[PDB]
């Protein structure tokens, strides 16, 4: 018997099912996820996408450091090698760990992990139907839908596992390929193609759309964009693939750019513009949850569903499709379920793309502050100056705010360079406490540190940095 | 002719001038450093402190990761080797852009450099003796005294810059040591120890208290301790050097540790036992400023010492030996200067130990709060099961938190682990923000990063961290 189930094992999914044992209730998650014979809870983000993402690299990253960046240091190395399959085992060992961890975790929580598949039907009754054994319909009061994504599909970029890719095969590739076309220039893309171009892949990295991040701080894309390019990475602007062919172990990728039909032949290519909520088998026609027109199950601002006592979550529903985000929700729709006001403050979630050097940002940029209705005054500071950055070797990108000229509120903080995305923190803290400017200013931030760059660049705002020329 | 006159080019000096220059006051800074024969403002942070100090940990973490953390990534190399002079230069290098660029700060903020030494005569007179130069007596209206610090001498232990040095001969050795000894198991002699540990010394480390790190929370002493320990510094806890004999290019160090009276030879021996404001040629007998009872120059809690329109920052006065503390001291000097009511808040200045992992912290320990009358709560979470962590290989340290158990105040925060100097900022944000640890409970932390520890580790402080076993 149940008072809780949850429909999800991924990030959403599992924090909710613990957060909801915590607070009394008798919790089963269904997820049906079997990865190298094994069942597995940690849902995208665990097993085939953040973690091993992130995996990847670090030890991509570790190896061109080590062939390119010792030399200043007057450290060699004579030969420098990398064995692929150790590398991708690495990744795999790491996975299974923080899996079985999970899994401890419920266990421990005394929640049930129900081993296969779970479908929403009418009067919130769920069915379970197990990957062995007899079907059981549970009479839960309360249900969390947190069925996530999968990747977007391209009609003339058929994914097929092999010579084409998603991410997940992407994440995969037996042999490092001499030419790798990458579609999407979103965080997916390119992340997977500085992993394989560090890694000694000639790279091109599609995008379709005439912008690069979008959703960026016009600086901070701007310069990113030039970093990147500047590493080596390809991003290729106003590139919109219209067909594929495969040639035995080769891949011609047909677009249009500029008015004009070009062409390229790689030996793999990812295909990764993007994802989209997964909701297969997950409600009955008469489950009575009400859908939107582009595919997600609609909520309102504490993901509550038009059936009282059904939450959705996560990549399922609106918003930026984070596991950070889905685990917030994931504990704001139990507390809900609860009687606690608990609310995610969609204005403070952090992006983090895990390139090198990183970039990372929270609130509002310039555009939208100004769009807003905001008297907007920005202020910036780089890494080139910073003693800890020049000890580390690490002097490029910024810290830049953005906030109102009126009252002197931080609204957003937007940063490319070392720690970037524990910097960011720094930042999204402050706006949580409604910070001022002046709030940051009147701070003391250690000496050297790659954090005083973000008081410098408080100063900035009001154009007092100690170190600006 | 100048409105303020600031005795010292160090953190403290440099960073008033620039603030005053920036108020409208006309400024000279004197400042007498003669290094590596030329004129040089940065005093012992840029000159013979942080940064140097800051580029060697770095080059010697790049070295040591190369030898013994590349194979689980499935990364091989020949034989690795270092050149140490090319080592050393990359670090002069940096220092030598750094000095230059604190020059043209000062000129392009309208502040004269007086290149020479200051001394506060009777009626806030200071008597400008060049290097090169007629000798003049200006007549300011304000002055700050910011003559910082010196290592602490030990006449048992002579420095002679070759056998027996001092932090800034360590710095500099021509050659690694193969058997180094190091007086002092504080912040600097823990830094200069782990540098040539990593280059091949084997580095033994006395400390004469009974205890290891004592103003750290003693959670975090103890499994810092053990983790150095680990690494190959052995560190000798209540071993008291009696004497140090020199024998051709060997020097024996005699010292007592529990009852017994022992001795060990190594090839260099570093005497880091602390450091002393330096006042020597400072004061006019009658300059009318007070003194305690070591040496330091009395103030209040804003920097203002006896005599009115005279103030006293940085390692010259009471509080932390820290840049940063120098830094605002000098800030807030000036903005009392300029009539406003500034305040540095003692209780938010962070401790950093660039070892790694790095440690840092920032408020109260364990046993501070309890001392100050609080009922306390403490929390902790673990890198060991963090997913950036383990991408990245740096699983180990934790992240601990010390709160008020009735109102739920957050009162420090102690960390080991990666990212230890960013992180620790958020800690002093919140408690800048009179954070209470609900407070941090309630944000989003992105996933997977090192921060998310610190969100863990305040849901530990109730005990319902969603990831402990
Ligand atoms: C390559 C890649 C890299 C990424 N990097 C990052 C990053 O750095 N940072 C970041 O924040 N995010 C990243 N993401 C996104 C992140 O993985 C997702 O935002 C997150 O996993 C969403 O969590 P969720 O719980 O909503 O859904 P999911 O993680 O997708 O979990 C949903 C689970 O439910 C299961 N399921 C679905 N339907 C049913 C059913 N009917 N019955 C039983 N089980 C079912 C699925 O098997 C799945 O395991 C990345 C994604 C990819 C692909
Ligand atoms: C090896 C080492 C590592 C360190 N690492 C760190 C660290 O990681 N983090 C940290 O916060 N701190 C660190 N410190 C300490 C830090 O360097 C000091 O706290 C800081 O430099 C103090 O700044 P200040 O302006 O008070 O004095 P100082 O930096 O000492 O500057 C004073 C300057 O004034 C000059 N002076 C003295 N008397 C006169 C006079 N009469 N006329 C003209 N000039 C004069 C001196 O020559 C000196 O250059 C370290 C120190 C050392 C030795
Ligand atoms: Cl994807
Ligand atoms: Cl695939
Ligand atoms: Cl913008
Ligand atoms: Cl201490
Ligand atoms: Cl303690
Ligand atoms: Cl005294
Ligand atoms: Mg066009
Ligand atoms: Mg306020």
């Amino acid at each position: 018997q149940f008072d809780l189930v949850v429909i999800g094992g991924g990030p959403g999914g599992y924090e909710a099912a613990i957060r909801a044992a915590q607070l009394g209730f008798k919790v089963a998650c269904i997820e049906k996820r079997i990865h190298n014979g094994k069942p597995s809870l940690g849902g995208t983000c665990l097993n085939v996408g953040c973690i091993p993402s992130k995996a990847l690299l670090d030890s991509s990253h570790r190896y061109e450091d080590t062939v390119h960046h010792l030399a200043d240091h007057g450290i060699t190395t004579g030969e420098v090698n990398f064995d692929l399959a150790k590398l991708l085992a690495r990744k795999d060992k790491i996975v299974d760990q923080l899996t079985g961890g999970i899994d401890q975790l419920l266990k421990g929580n005394g929640i049930e992990w129900l081993k296969g598949t779970g479908k929403l039907l009418a009067g919130k009754k769920v069915e379970f139907v197990p990957h062995e054994g007899e079907t059981q319909i549970l009479e839960p009061k309360y249900v969390i839908l947190a069925s996530g994504s999968v990747p977007v599909n391209i009609p003339v970029a058929p994914v097929d596992q092999d010579i084409i890719v998603d991410s997940t095969g992407a994440l995969n590739f037996p042999e490092v390929p001499k030419r790798l076309g990458v579609i999407g220039a979103g965080v997916i893309g390119l992340e997977l193609g500085s992993v394989w171009r560090r890694l000694g892949a000639e790279v091109v990295v599609f995008e379709a759309m005439d912008a690069f991040l979008p959703m960026a701080d016009k600086a901070l894309s701007k310069e990113y964009q030039k970093i990147l390019t500047k590493q080596g990475l390809d991003i290729r602007i106003g590139a919109k693939v219209s067909g594929t062919e495969v040639n035995g172990r080769e891949v011609t990728v047909k677009y249009t750019q500029a008015g004009e039909d070009k062409e390229q032949t790689f030996d793999k290519l990812i295909v990764c513009v993007g994802r989209k909520a997964y909701a297969e088998g997950l409600l009955a026609e008469d489950s009575g949850i009400k859908l939107t027109e582009r595919g997600l199950v609609e909520v309102n601002d504490h993901c509550a569903t038009s059936v009282e006592g059904v939450y959705a979550i996560g990549d399922l529903v609106r918003g930026p499709m984070l596991a950070h985000k889905a685990m917030e929700e994931g504990v704001m729709a139990v507390e809900r379920i609860h009687g606690h006001a608990a609310q995610v403050n969609y204005d403070t979630i952090i992006s983090i793309i895990y390139t090198h050097p990183e970039a990372a940002w929270v609130g509002l940029t310039e555009e939208q502050a100004k769009e807003k209705g905001h008297e907007v005054k920005t202020g910036q500071f780089g890494f080139a100056v910073n003693g800890r950055a020049l000890a580390a070797g690490e002097g490029a990108g910024f810290v830049k705010f953005v906030a109102d000229a009126k009252t002197d509120r931080l609204l957003g903080m937007h940063v490319i360079g070392p720690a970037a995305s524990d910097i960011v923190h720094q930042g999204m803290i402050a706006l949580e406490f409604v910070s001022s400017v002046e709030d940051l200013q009147l701070m003391t931030f250690g000496h050297p540190t790659f954090s005083e760059v973000v008081h410098e660049a408080a100063l900035a705002v009001d154009g007092r940095a100690i170190h600006a020329i």
